[PDB]
């Protein structure tokens, strides 16, 4: 919820976010998460 909270707040990515969210809603890895939210805020 975390990571899909930040990447549908993320106000960059419109289907991109929409279908990361559903990836990132399927990993089931709390630490790849946070390293693929790391990964795009640091993006921008």
């Amino acid at each position: 919820s975390v990571i899909r909270s930040i990447i549908k707040s993320s106000r960059l990515e419109e289907d991109r976010k929409r279908y990361l969210m559903t990836l990132l809603d399927d990993i089931k890895g709390a630490n790849d998460l946070a390293k693929f939210h790391q990964m795009l805020v640091k993006i921008i």
